[PDB]
DNA sequence: TCATATCACCTGCGTTTCCGTTAAACTATCGGTTGCGGCCATATCTACCAGAAAGCACCGTTTCCC
């Protein structure tokens, strides 16, 4: 019933999944904090850094659910940015950025970048 | 005037036995009230899918090469 408690609670949970090798568990998690956290950059790379070594990780970020859920993501990014609706955008569950030069999320792009090149989209990753 | 026996009686007193009364501890449901959780509505996220513009490979007519 505590917004900090649920908040904190999370983050626990997952800091003890990352020292068991269950895949679809850490994939679950990560999933939920980046619907909640729409955005934030130290979610962004607690999810990189919990996904650094072996065939574990790379499995999360080459399959194409990830890379479907960050395009959803990017696109929303993209309407907060413009003002305007993109086809199949993530619902802005963070209505708080403040961005008046239209800059993109160097975040956003690079994750993309990375999805893609750890999937053998070379043509892909140079894009973005 | 007291002390036995026997019969009609019938009407009367107030006797004499199992049932009824006031009210018990313990008994069998069942109700005024307590707390606990389905179907279904919504905005959002997602699985399974086809179609287009574009890839890409199987193929053999061509003609240059064994």
């Amino acid at each position: 019933q505590d917004p900090e408690r649920v908040k904190m609670m999370k983050f626990v949970k997952l800091a003890i999944v990352l020292q068991m090798d269950d895949e679809e568990e850490l994939a679950e998690n990560l999933r939920g904090l980046l619907n909640q956290f729409q955005f934030n950059r130290k979610v962004l790379q607690v999810f990189m850094y919990s996904l650094c070594r072996g065939p574990s990780s790379l499995n999360i970020l080459s399959s194409t659910i990830q890379q479907k859920f960050f395009l959803r993501q990017l696109k929303a990014f993209d309407s907060c940015r413009y003002n305007t609706e993109v086809n199949g955008q993530a619902s802005i569950t963070n209505k708080e950025v403040y961005n008046p030069n239209k800059k993109s999320s160097p975040y956003l792009y690079y994750i993309y970048a990375v999805l893609l090149y750890s999937s053998r989209g070379f043509l892909s990753a140079l894009q973005y």
